[PDB]
């Protein structure tokens, strides 16, 4: 079946584990505690040496958004034909954009720079917006209309966005929206809501 | 057809260039000039304001990642089944998580990182020899036997490190024949060859 082998944080699996949980799929948890990791052999035979690590059966993937992708593509939630795929492709690759400042931000320099990034955050948000603005009047997904990988990581971005910068998607009417449709999802308001999601910090060290 | 929007550098349309090249399609070259994005109009119009932008038909497309996967599901070069596919992705995230420390390295800190950078090389390019040995001896191409958009992605970031650390591929055998082998295919050798490729500087600032 499906096994997450990863730290105690939501981090780079939060938008894995949303879809997973909303798409109605079991999967196991394997985590890897900091004193576990500095052991050095999990490490070691990590193909790039960082975690996530994923299994599907003797599938073994490395990679985030790898494990998207495949999640979506064996699932079906990767656009109706190759142009919404490249769509859903190009969401993502945004959304891996400012998941990365965001990281940098957290982990390299966030009392110096949190007020620069908070500044130029609604010019980073804005292009999402302007993408649902052209697709169905933003009242269904980012891509087309059925959901896709693509939505629960931008999903995710929007969310840890909310808590570094509360009122952040104020200005943003469809993507406020979109957030709030989404999270009202059946089973992913479930999952949101559960102790296995509330209880894991958002990054590992304590900053948000 | 295909057409390709990009400042004249190789950078992040090298890979796709040479895809095209390589697969005997058509495309066309359209060159914007410093001067001109400093204007504002285009990068206005860009989704997330960067470059490249490709056109395929009336699909514009953004993010070279975005582009080299269309290529690669419109062309058959994405691996034989969805197995292969998903090992594909983690080959390309792989090349692209090592192309974004170039990136930061040539245009953030060439001077004061090159040393420590080039002494971390060998520990990130070890991953690609691993995967290469494990796929019919490193005789074939990264993933499965027929190429895919990874394959000449990968190759670009041996190609660009080469320039940056002559002699790093010596400590890895599977790796230097790849890019021989792959370098050696009869349209790539033509186009690599070709003044439209070698008179193009790797990066925009003059480093490399
Ligand atoms: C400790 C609690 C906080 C953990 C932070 C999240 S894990 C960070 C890091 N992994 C990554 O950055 C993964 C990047 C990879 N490109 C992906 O997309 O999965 C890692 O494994 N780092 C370990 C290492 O490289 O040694
Ligand atoms: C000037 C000659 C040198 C050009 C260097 C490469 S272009 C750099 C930058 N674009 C990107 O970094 C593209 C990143 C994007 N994630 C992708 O993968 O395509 C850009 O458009 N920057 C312009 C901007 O953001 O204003």
């Amino acid at each position: 079946p499906y096994t997450v082998v990863y730290f105690p944080v939501r981090g780079r699996c939060a938008a894995l584990r949303m879809l997973l949980a909303d798409q109605g799929q079991s999967w196991k948890e394997e985590v890897v505690t900091v004193e576990t990791w500095q052991e050095g052999s999990l490490k070691a035979s990590c193909l790039y040496g960082q975690l996530p690590k994923f299994q599907d059966g003797d599938l073994t993937l490395y990679q985030s958004n790898t494990i998207l992708r495949h999640l979506g593509r064996t699932l079906g939630l990767y656009g109706k034909d190759q142009q919404e795929a490249a769509l859903v492709d190009m969401v993502n690759d945004g959304v891996e954009d400012l998941r990365c400042k965001y990281i940098s931000l957290i982990y390299t320099n966030y009392e110096a720079g949190k007020d620069d990034y908070v500044k130029a955050l609604p010019g980073q948000l804005k292009p999402f917006e302007t993408l649902l603005s052209q697709n169905q009047g933003g009242k269904t997904f980012i891509v087309g209309d059925q959901i896709s990988f693509a939505d629960y990581n931008l999903l995710d971005l929007l969310l840890i966005h909310e808590v570094l910068a509360p009122g952040c998607l104020d200005a943003f009417p469809l993507l406020s929206a979109y957030v709030g449709r989404l999270s009202a999802r059946p089973k992913l308001k479930a999952f949101l809501a559960s102790p296995e999601y509330v209880n894991l910090p958002i990054n590992g060290n304590g900053k948000q």
